[PDB]
């Protein structure tokens, strides 16, 4: 075994580690227990009360949008969404928003950020929507600002889910539940994961998250080398709490924990939900974990250690001098819980223009052949469920957004299904949107938001509408969720007869798609009559709104791709996801750091729209690469550190010190105002390694015609470095290292070597 | 037989006689047949042209809301929307914008308004909606300012149906299509009407149109003692073109000509459609005619007057002068007849404000417990498919609105099935309206709009969404149509599970009805659950953005009843509608000039709302009734004079003489602002004599609290009259007239003595 490393409160957190240690050397073998396992009430999750020296209960809360369940909060953007975004002011002031409301909500602890698992081995993850990029460097940089924006609004944070989480299907969380246990169904899948895969791939994420000052982070279902995650020495005891020198408690994932022993030996430190959920999805600490200490087969210490990492959090932001007001709303469900809910409003002035500000800046635009930007269009068509409202209601489908029937027509996809959704004060809807604009204009429009293969009339009252129209609107969805892999890329709904029925019948038809990942648009993507095609991934609420100034060119488009559109799912990494009913499912992880597009680059498969695609209304033109070594400093900023082995330490040094920067020009060389994200790669020189890594990216804001500006990247030591499985330790390799810097992961103008 | 009486101008025509006998004396007999007989063309009807002489083929196009099967135009409010508004000057603006949009669009002649039939005997009416009140007097007024608005854009009228038009049921157009005729199966059916009834009741809003200049008049489907309308002699050319003095031209209705030779002979001038529909509506003149003036069935001089009496409007209105642009869509519609439409938008400025303000000074409170106005509600529920769009477009119910199946969710309810419909470039939601105002408060706001009995899940949704709302607003419709009349006062579609439902979940709903009349609420009017109840009548485009307002209290409702709303149909006239498969069908009107509240008033039966009701957010006291006799003056103001016999005649007087004036007083009693809408009724001595009849209507506007103001009440002769069947004349009989003022035909407080 790899032995527990004992907390110490490393860099920011040593007064409030102190604090807790005090605290912690008070409590009786009965309040470690407690403090340490689940108990009931209206949370996702609820640490027992430690009652005699008043620490209360701390009220854990989904989800990666927002706290979920809650009425009276805003329905944000996804993770998916603001990575499209490309724009790091907005992933931060996304997060502090979000950490406004869990806080106002009186949330303790946010089940939040996605901090790289899933991170994107296959894209039909049916929760992938939740992360950001499938990519290291850009869900690290994510991620870190995510985490922050959370604790600055005073919520802590419990980064998710560690490790190679890769897919829903065969998770197997534990569950026991009349009469039927899944310990005797399957076994969670393993993901067999090699070293440098583990930490030049899964690990860099929460890396970063670590760095950022996560308070706690939470271990997944899936097992690693055939260990489930929550009891995996090697997983938490070395690489999180030794390597990577985390300071915070372990969570479980609700059902990720298997066992009592194992888990308290191996580094886990809340067993969550505890006596919540009727106990259902185990219950393996609690009193139980009171008569392994007093036999003696769990140390007392080791247990304290785990009080103590869970306390930290507790004193670090303060919630002892300002408590969160209490948590109002039954957010587990009748008759799972009955208990009634209170009322309060927690949406402040300007979180509905930032919600709005992230559509507009993520929605990307991927083909173009002219009928964009709109001028003042006179007729106009616009066809699907997904331009209105879920005809239900915006919540219809629940506290998890996942109840409706299998033909629900949900109306527009703003957020994915499962844990991670949140409720809506409202929907601004796509149609809503487009018939104010089409007013303005004196103009006329109308939608068929019908099924439009199974509601009567639907199919003429298409062929009779779209002959006239001077521009067709197309509103397509995909709905995935939590707890499946999505069967295939295919649009949900009747995605795929409506846009057979649009270019049959208009040669100017617009295509925006509302989604929680790719989809397959192979037949129609090349028919003329597509003139444009848009993504605007999970909106949140201002759906409408953020869409149709972009629609008529108030704003260029500027968001690009956080992932590889690939013409089929046989382009991908294979076994993406494993089916099998064999009774220990395995995910062999074969293709090592190669995923989305450092799978395409190395096989030369051309995706249909590359990783870090994305049109505009003008072009960019790249110019004056620099690198400047004498450009570096020391890293003084992060929240707390790691303890990463490094070839080139000395005691003084980091691996996240900035060795040099690079520089470059972009001039708008079109007709009309725009703003571009550049975009930096690296060539890593060794055997087996990628043509290139994404190391930066850098957004312009509204260039005007013919103005020039220029874009930086700090490039950190382990930005140029491998993993040396043999030395266990980050080395910078010597050799020739290419630089490149342009709009796209393949349109890269300029580039230039670098030996250290 | 009772002669034709040939046309000679009367007072405003004079001239445009005079260039209508000049050129129809220039006519051959090929001509004369061709001008009085439809062609083939892109309206609802087309005169033949007389190319020789320049004189174009007319376009005839419905309808009483604006031109019918036209894209490019705005959808305003129905007939009894405007009487709910009880405004003159709504009345007539609503005419003259209809009447610009029916010019800009290339219509010569308008089939608009229904000045009178169907008036309104029974309440289950298809087409009641098309017209005003159920009330000689205020169905005369609006008539009057309907006609005077679309004539004075330059619109020639043809106000329709002459006469006692009162059920859709057998009205039995003539048609042979696919060898059955309707001649074989069953004649239209016959209005068995007293002289007396035809005088007081029927023919006032004829009269009105009359004098206020409508240049045509359209012959109905209906028989009259068994002859046929459109070839009734004594109808036509005894008591419209003789004692109503018409000197424009009749025009029958589509299929109302069932003969050649009676038509020609007892006062019919045009046939409509002509050659248009296939020619299946009946085809009796046209080439059919030019053989029965050579060869002496006809008298040339007779069709002369014809043609003469059709171009009166043409002149008159200065269509050769400034002719209208050519009409350019296919209203007719393919395979009937193939053809393309081009495209023109004649939305003015200032248009949807004035269908806006028509919603809002129409929409009408029946029940308000204290629930409106809104303040500032923070969870707002919003149920039924009429709160939102057609789940086909607004429009996909084609061009009568009238074609969608029998159960599509049409969303709201803003205007009625048939030829009196429009096209809409948009629909305003109700639910879109309210979720602008609950984003202002920051509010939440849903809505299922689904139907609650058969689509899965809408029930349990309502079921948890409702107990939380601090309001839930209800939308209810009643679509009717031309062809059939209403089974009985049912709720369309699943209104009645609505409010089952609703009831149960909330204690607080409030209840919004669009319908093209009078609805069973008799289940949950009493229900204190229901807090308040509106009836919002026919809004056209702008139907949200109208209610809203009214709804949150920036205006308060100023809408009153313009018919009776009973408890059950059994408290209306019997035998309201007949259904019989008798060749020739029997509808005798027994009840004399009892229908609507003189129905209710006689019998002593107490409606639930009486005509004439309506609440506002304040209340009016009524006070200082005066009656002066010394305030008389001349009529010197209508377009045309009648020559309407009566006792009093010496040469210089008139049947429309102002006699006296009545004069009162309303003060604001209340704690809001308020308009309201002063009515004045007059119980005329006589045997048989209704217990009172409206003579007057005044709206004050904005009356703040405390202040008070004047109303005023002209009263003409013919409104202290009576009919004498003995003598063929109008006379004031002797006696005592009692005088009462208030606020509903119930709700009298003031009243007054007046003896000639
Ligand atoms: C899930 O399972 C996989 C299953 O394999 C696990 O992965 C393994 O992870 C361990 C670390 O826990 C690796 O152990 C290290 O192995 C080094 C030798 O590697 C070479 O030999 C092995 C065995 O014959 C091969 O498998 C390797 O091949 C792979 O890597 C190469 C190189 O890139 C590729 O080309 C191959 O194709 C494979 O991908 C190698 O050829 C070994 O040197 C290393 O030794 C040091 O580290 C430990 C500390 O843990 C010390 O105890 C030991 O004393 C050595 O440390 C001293 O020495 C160095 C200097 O040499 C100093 O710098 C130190 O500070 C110190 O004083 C270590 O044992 C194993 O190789 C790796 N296998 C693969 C295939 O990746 C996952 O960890 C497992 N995960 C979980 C979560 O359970
Ligand atoms: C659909 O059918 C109904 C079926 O009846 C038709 O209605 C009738 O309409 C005609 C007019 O075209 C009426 O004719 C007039 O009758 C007068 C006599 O009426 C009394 O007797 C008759 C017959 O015995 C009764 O039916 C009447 O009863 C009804 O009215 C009374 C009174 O209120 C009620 O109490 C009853 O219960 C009934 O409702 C009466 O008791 C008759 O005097 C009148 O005579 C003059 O008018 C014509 C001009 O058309 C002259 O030719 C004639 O010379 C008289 O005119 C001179 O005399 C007067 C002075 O007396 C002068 O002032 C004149 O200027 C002139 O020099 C006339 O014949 C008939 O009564 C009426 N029936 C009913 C039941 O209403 C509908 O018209 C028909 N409609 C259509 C479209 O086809
Ligand atoms: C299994 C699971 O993930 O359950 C939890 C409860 O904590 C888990 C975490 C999860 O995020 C949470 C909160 C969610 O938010 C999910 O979005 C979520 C799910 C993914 C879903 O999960 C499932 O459908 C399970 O696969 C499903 N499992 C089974 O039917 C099953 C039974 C025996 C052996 C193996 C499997 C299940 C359905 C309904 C109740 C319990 C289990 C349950 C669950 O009801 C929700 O489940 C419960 O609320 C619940 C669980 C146990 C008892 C009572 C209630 C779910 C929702 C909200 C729909
Ligand atoms: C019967 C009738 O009212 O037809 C007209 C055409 O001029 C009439 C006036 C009417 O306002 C007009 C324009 C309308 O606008 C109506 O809203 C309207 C109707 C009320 C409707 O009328 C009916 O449904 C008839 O009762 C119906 N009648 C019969 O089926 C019938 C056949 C034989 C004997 C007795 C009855 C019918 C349906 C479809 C085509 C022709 C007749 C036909 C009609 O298609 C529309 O009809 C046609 O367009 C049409 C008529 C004949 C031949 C070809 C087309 C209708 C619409 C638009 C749906
Ligand atoms: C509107 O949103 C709805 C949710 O709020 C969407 O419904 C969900 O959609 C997904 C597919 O996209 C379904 O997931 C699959 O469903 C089945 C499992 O169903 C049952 O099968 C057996 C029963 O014998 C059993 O094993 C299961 O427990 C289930 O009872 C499988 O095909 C897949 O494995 C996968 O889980 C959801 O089931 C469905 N939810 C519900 C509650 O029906 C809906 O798709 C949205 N509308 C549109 C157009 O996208
Ligand atoms: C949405 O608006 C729709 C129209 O655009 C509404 O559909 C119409 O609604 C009315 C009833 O409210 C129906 O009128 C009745 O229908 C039938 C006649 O149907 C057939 O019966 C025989 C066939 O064997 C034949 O004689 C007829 O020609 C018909 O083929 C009778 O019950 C009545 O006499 C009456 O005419 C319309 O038929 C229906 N239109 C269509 C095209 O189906 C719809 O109701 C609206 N939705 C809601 C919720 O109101
Ligand atoms: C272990 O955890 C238990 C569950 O959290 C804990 O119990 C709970 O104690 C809290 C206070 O710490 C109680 O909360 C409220 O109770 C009283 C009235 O009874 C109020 O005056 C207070 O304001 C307070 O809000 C809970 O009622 C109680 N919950 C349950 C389910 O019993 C135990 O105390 C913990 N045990 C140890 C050894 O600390
Ligand atoms: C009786 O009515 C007939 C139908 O309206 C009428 O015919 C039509 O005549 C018009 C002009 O009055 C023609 O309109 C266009 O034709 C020529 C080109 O062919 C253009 O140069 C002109 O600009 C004009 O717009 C119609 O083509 C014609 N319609 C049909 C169906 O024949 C007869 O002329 C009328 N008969 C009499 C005796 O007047
Ligand atoms: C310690 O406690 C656990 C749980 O009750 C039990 O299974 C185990 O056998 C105990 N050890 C001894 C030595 O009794
Ligand atoms: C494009 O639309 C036109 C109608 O606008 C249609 O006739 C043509 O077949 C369509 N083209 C394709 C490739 O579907
Ligand atoms: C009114 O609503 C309440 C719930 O708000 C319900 O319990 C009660 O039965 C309802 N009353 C009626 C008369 O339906
Ligand atoms: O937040 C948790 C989610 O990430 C996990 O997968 O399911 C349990 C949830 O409550
Ligand atoms: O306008 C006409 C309408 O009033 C009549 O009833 O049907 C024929 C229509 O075209």
């Amino acid at each position: 075994q790899w032995p527990a490393p004992l907390a110490n409160g490393g860099k920011s957190w040593a007064s409030a580690f102190k604090k807790a240690k005090a605290t912690v050397t008070e409590m009786t073998v009965e309040e470690l227990a407690n403090i340490t396992s689940g108990v009931i009430g209206l949370c996702s999750g609820v640490t027992g009360a430690v009652t005699r020296l008043g620490i209360p209960e701390f009220c854990l809360q989904d989800g990666p949008i927002g706290p979920r369940g809650v009425h009276g909060s805003s329905q944000f953007p996804a993770g998916l969404t603001v990575a499209a975004t490309w724009d790091r002011t907005l992933m931060y002031a996304r997060a502090r928003g979000m950490g406004q409301e869990f806080h106002d909500q009186g949330v303790h602890l946010a089940l939040a950020p996605v901090t790289g698992g899933p991170l994107g081995r296959t894209p039909l993850n049916g929760r992938g929507w939740e992360g950001t990029f499938a990519d290291p460097y850009a869900c690290g940089e994510a991620s870190y600002l995510s985490v922050k924006g959370l604790t600055d609004a005073g919520v802590a944070t419990v980064s998710k889910h560690w490790i190679a989480y890769e897919q829903e299907t065969s998770r197997n969380l534990y569950i026991d539940i009349d009469g039927v246990s899944q310990a005797d169904i399957q076994l969670p899948i393993s993901s067999n994961v090699d070293d440098l895969t583990m930490h030049e791939l899964y690990m860099w994420s929460f890396a970063e998250a670590v760095r950022a000052g996560t308070n706690h982070i939470m271990c997944s279902y899936n097992r690693i080398n055939n260990t489930h995650s929550c009891s995996n020495a090697k997983g938490l005891n070395q690489l999180l709490k030794t390597e990577l020198n985390f300071q915070g408690g372990v969570v479980s994932d609700w059902g990720g924990q298997w066992d009592s022993v194992p888990a308290a030996e191996n580094g886990l430190d809340v067993a969550m939900p505890g006596k919540g959920f009727l106990g259902a999805l185990g219950d393996f600490w609690g009193a139980t974990l009171v008569e392994l200490i007093n036999n003696g087969t769990v140390s007392e210490d080791l247990v304290r250690d785990k009080a103590v990492r869970i306390l930290t959090g507790y004193y670090y932001l303060g919630q002892d001098t300002n408590p969160p007001p209490p948590f109002v709303y039954n957010t587990i469900g009748a008759p799972t819980l009955n208990a009634t809910s209170g009322y309060r409003n927690v949406r402040k002035p300007g979180t509905a223009e930032l919600i709005k500000e992230i559509g507009s800046a993520s929605v990307t635009l991927l083909k173009n052949t002219g009928s964009l930007p709109l001028k003042h269009p006179q007729r106009i068509a616009v066809l699907g469920n997904d331009a209105t409202y879920n005809v239900l209601g915006p919540n219809a489908c629940g506290l998890a957004n996942s109840a409706c029937d299998i033909d629900n027509l949900n109306g527009t996809l703003t957020t994915g299904g499962g844990s991670g959704s949140a409720l809506s004060p409202y929907t601004i809807t796509p149609l809503e949107a487009l018939q104010k604009r089409a007013i303005e204009d004196n103009a006329e429009i109308a939608a068929v938001v019908a099924n439009s293969n199974t509601t009567t009339g639907a199919e003429d009252a298409i062929a009779a509408l779209l002959p006239d129209a001077d521009v067709t609107f197309v509103f397509l969805n995909r709905y995935s969720e939590q707890g499946a892999d999505a069967p295939d890329f295919s649009l949900g709904g009747d995605g795929d007869n409506l846009m057979d029925l649009a270019v049959t019948y208009s040669s100017n038809v617009v295509v925006v798609i509302h989604t929680t990942g790719v989809v397959d648009i192979e037949k129609w993507a090349d028919n003329p009559n597509v003139t444009a095609i848009l993504v605007a991934y999970l909106p949140g609420q201002e759906a409408g709104n953020s869409l149709v100034p972009v629609l008529y060119g108030d704003v260029a488009p500027s968001g690009k791709l956080p992932w590889t559109w690939g013409k089929s799912i046989d382009d991908y990494v294979p076994n993406g996801v494993v089916y099998t009913d064999a009774y220990s499912p395995q995910s062999n992880f074969t293709e090592g750091v190669f995923i989305d597009y450092r799978w395409f680059d190395k096989m030369g498969i051309t995706p249909r729209y590359e990783f870090g695609f994305g049109l505009s209304y003008t072009t960019f033109t790249y110019s004056n690469l620099i690198v400047d070594h004498g450009r570096w400093a020391k890293d003084y900023s992060s929240v707390m550190e790691t303890a990463e082995p490094f070839a080139e330490w000395d005691g003084t040094n980091s691996l996240y010190d900035v060795i040099f920067t690079v520089f470059a020009t972009i001039t708008n060389t079109g007709n009309l105002t725009g703003s571009e994200v550049a975009q930096l790669y690296i060539s890593i020189p060794g055997d087996n390694q990628p043509v290139r890594q994404l190391r930066g990216f850098d957004k312009i804001k509204d260039l005007p015609v013919g103005d020039s500006a220029v874009v930086t990247f700090p490039i950190r030591r382990k930005d140029v470095s491998s993993w040396s499985v043999v030395d266990q330790l980050w080395y910078v390799p010597n050799g020739d290292f290419l630089i490149s810097v342009g709009g796209s992961s393949r349109d890269l103008p300029l580039n230039t070597t670098w030996t250290p």
